């Protein structure tokens, strides 16, 4: 518990840019696109204030568009004065992709008719398509095959509290592990992560805090509408949040909650309000109607183990399940607990040769042991129960592919 | 039910069956096989022939017959087993886990065919398990896998009795001749026994 992230003060305008969306479309090719730039603004109207949005390449702006506030018609009552789209034509666009992760700088300018400037915001940009086509997760048409990794925030000295040298270590050694891709096990992260992951490249699953693993059945909560409030809280402001970052390639519903028609429902909203990007969540099965991606967790390649309600199948014999068509990527597969990765292999041969097991997340990059010390000062890696708490689950809290320290298992 | 069609020889497959001249042709192979066996219950599958390519022949008559007897799903594997003149997806010899990737017609693992991108038919061997000889390894392969995916519904082994023939020798007794036994040349020699009874009906 804590405050352990950080504390700021933040001094805006009275008449402010109040929220930003950025899209990318393209044509068939990728040869041309647009970007469209929805701005929505807080304060007094008026009419000489305007909005330009730009677009660079470096130091070269490459497109931009200038208009007043006052978005179209949207019904009988008319429109938002206080909000307006920019579309900018962008031809040959630089991809953006784990592999070559290019970025453009848009900048959001609230500024007068005449030039002088109110206040700007801005974002990094990449340039891409996600989509699923035939079965296939697609990103700018070419299908996905996710190198993952599920990643806590952990320190061993300092807890929860992330900070810019440990992010970057651990990219930098996700990267020359040959990931490309990780999962925000299982809250949105501290908000450096996305601009890392942005600019190094790493396709990111962004996940809304919400688990309720406890909970008999699982889905007491999700189920129940009392709890729609607060469970949309988190989905929600995490898509306000994290939705023009370009390595979120997927949004997850949360974690291990069952499956309630809460999730539907949120589900339902996402899909309305960002079309951009497939939403999954295993919860309940995998493959239930609130995940467009069967995303079990330790499936087995081969073997089946037909749990009632909740099986999880074999990989590949899920896929052709009757009636089944979506990919399958698995939310966490090959638990690295202790001495482990036995039967690695096996998946990515399966991986390799099924075009819809597009992959998956390994469980997990690093140990959760924190330092104690003994009666000498000397530091020692700690687990559940040594520190007098209990109940507790022992050493199930080091499941890394890395110790804490980053050294690799 | 089988219509009496196979145009294995022909370089490609299909050179007859997508020329509309041999339409009239193929068409009452087709036709008349329907008109005669429609009423037996035990038929449950009607089969545009075998080995002859796919072309647009097969297309005009997988629809004739959905037109005409809706009652019973229409199968033919060729042309890649999984061409649009079949309801279900019918290779010959694909095997359990490893893919033949031939180009134009995969001959793809059977597990990996069912979910290929945008694949929703079952799946039944028209031909699977070769029995010349001492052969059926890998019989079992295939039976955990039918019974492990719904999709994959079986198949028909390859095939029921050896096509051998009696001949006599110089003393009168009989012997199981075949390819080239009788003067027959160019032959394929055993190729003709791949049953799993002798052609006496005596079980390997
Ligand atoms: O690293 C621990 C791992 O636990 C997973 O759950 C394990 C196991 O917990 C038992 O209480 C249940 O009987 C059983 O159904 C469950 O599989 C969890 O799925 C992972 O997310 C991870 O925490
Ligand atoms: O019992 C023989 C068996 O042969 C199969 O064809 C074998 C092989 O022979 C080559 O001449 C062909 O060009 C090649 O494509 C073919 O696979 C035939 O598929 C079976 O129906 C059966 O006659
Ligand atoms: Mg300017
Ligand atoms: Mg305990
Ligand atoms: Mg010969
Ligand atoms: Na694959
Ligand atoms: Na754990
Ligand atoms: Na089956
Ligand atoms: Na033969």
């Amino acid at each position: 518990s804590g405050i352990f992230r950080d504390v700021s003060l933040l001094h805006k305008p009275t008449t402010q840019i109040s929220d930003f969306h950025v899209a990318t479309r393209f044509n068939d090719d990728f040869s041309r696109a647009v970007l469209e730039a929805e701005v929505q603004m807080c304060g007094e109207l008026r009419d000489y204030l305007r909005v330009t949005v730009s677009l660079w390449q470096g130091e070269t702006q490459v497109a931009s568009g200038t208009a007043p506030f006052g978005g179209e018609i949207i019904d009988e009552r008319g429109g938002y004065a206080d909000r307006v789209t920019l579309r900018l034509n962008v031809e040959n666009p630089k991809l953006w992709s784990a592999e070559i992760p290019n970025l453009y700088r848009a900048v959001v300018e609230l500024h007068t008719a005449d030039g002088t400037l109110i206040e700007a915001e801005a974002c990094d940009v990449g340039f891409r398509e996600v989509r699923i086509e035939n079965g296939l997760l697609l990103l700018n048409g070419k299908p996905l095959l996710i190198r993952g990794v599920n990643r806590h925030e952990h320190h061993p000295l300092h807890g929860q509290v992330m900070d810019e040298q440990t992010m970057v270590q651990d990219i930098l050694l996700m990267k020359q592990n040959n990931f490309n891709a990780v999962r925000c096990s299982h809250y949105p992260n501290h908000p450096l992560w996305y601009t890392l992951c942005d600019r190094y490249g790493l396709y990111v699953v962004d996940e809304a805090n919400i688990e309720t693993h406890g909970m008999v059945p699982m889905n007491r909560l999700t189920d129940d509408p009392r709890w729609l409030p607060a469970m949309s809280e988190r989905v929600t402001r995490m898509v306000q949040r994290d939705r023009n970052h370009p390595s979120v390639i997927i949004w997850s519903l949360g974690n291990e909650s069952g499956h309630g028609a809460n999730h539907d429902a949120l589900y339902r909203w996402i899909k309305s309000v960002d079309p951009s990007r497939p939403v999954q969540y295993e919860g309940g099965g995998a493959d239930t109607t609130a995940t467009d991606i069967i995303c079990p967790m330790y499936a087995r390649v081969d073997e089946d183990q037909p749990f009632p309600a909740v099986p999880k199948w074999s990989i590949k014999k899920w896929l052709s399940l009757p009636g089944e068509t979506r990919p399958l990527i698995l939310c966490q597969y090959a638990h690295a607990m202790g001495n482990s990765l036995g039967g690695f292999a096996k998946y990515w041969q399966a991986f390799r040769q099924y075009p819809r097991l597009q992959g998956g997340f390994v469980w997990d990059w690093v140990d959760q042991s924190l330092i104690k010390y003994d009666e000498n000062g000397n530091p020692w890696s700690a687990y559940g129960g040594d520190f007098g708490d209990t109940p507790n689950d022992r050493q199930f809290c080091m499941n890394g592919l890395v110790f804490a320290d980053r050294t690799p298992h």
